[PDB]
């Protein structure tokens, strides 16, 4: 919280508040680097380059 | 229309073109500073420092 801001955050398939006292199986993690204008991009049924 | 303008309006509950035409019983405004990329904390179901 004091360290790190994202200009973006949203979660699919759950609520973010319940996020605190849930327990998750799996967890996979894939990090990459865009431009601004394509951050739109990462979401299901997207279109574009990306 | 003149003076201000705003990145940001939202409503929940009602739509903007019905805020007309309606009459409200109990109205109160909150007003406060935030930071440019803590706005998309102000809505209900969100996490983060605010
Ligand atoms: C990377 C290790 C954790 C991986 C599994 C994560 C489980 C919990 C799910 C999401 C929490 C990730 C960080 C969310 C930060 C919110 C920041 C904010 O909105 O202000
Ligand atoms: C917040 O950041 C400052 C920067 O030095 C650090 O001293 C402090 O420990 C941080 N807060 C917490 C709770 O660690
Ligand atoms: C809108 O703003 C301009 C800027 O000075 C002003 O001249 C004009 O009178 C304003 N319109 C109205 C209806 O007051």
């Amino acid at each position: 919280y004091n360290s790190t801001f994202f200009s973006t955050f949203k979660c699919y398939g759950v609520c973010a508040t319940k996020l605190n006292d849930l327990c998750f199986s799996n967890v996979y993690a894939d990090s990459f680097v865009v431009k601004g204008d394509d951050v739109r991009q990462i979401a299901p049924g997207q279109t574009g380059v990306i």
